């Protein structure tokens, strides 16, 4: 039984200006990754399944969260429910946990965000 995953053997990529580390652990019930974004998430979506809820382990940032703005600094816990439209700006280190577990199919694209609106 594989219980402990390293970053070493994760998939490491850039997404839409952020950087994700997805350990390829499987589980149903939640996919958790590391998050690391310099300017932002210059891309907006929503998930129709899952909620996103994002631990600010360094840095601050802003989340838009229907439009909405919601500063966000070390130690915030952000919780976004099921369709709701996220993007966000910031230099941030974080944890994702997506729950239920992470589908991409689940997942709509609304717009990009260009990289010029980003204050970071
Ligand atoms: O397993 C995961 C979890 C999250 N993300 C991406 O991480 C970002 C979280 O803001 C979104 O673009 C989302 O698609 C993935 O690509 N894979």
């Amino acid at each position: 039984t594989k219980y402990k995953y390293t970053v070493e053997e994760s998939e490491r990529f850039n997404k839409h200006g952020i950087d994700l580390t997805v350990y390829g652990q499987v589980d149903p019930s939640a996919t958790v990754v590391r998050v690391s974004v310099e300017r932002g998430q210059f891309q907006e979506f929503f998930n129709v399944r899952s909620s996103y809820t994002y631990y600010v382990v360094s840095g601050q940032g802003v989340f838009y969260l229907n439009s909405e703005a919601v500063p966000a600094g070390a130690t915030d816990l952000i919780t976004v429910p099921p369709n709701t439209r996220i993007h966000y700006f910031g230099s941030m280190e974080m944890v994702l946990t997506v729950a239920p577990a992470f589908n991409e199919q689940d997942e709509r694209h609304v717009r990009f965000i260009s990289e010029s609106e980003s204050p970071y």
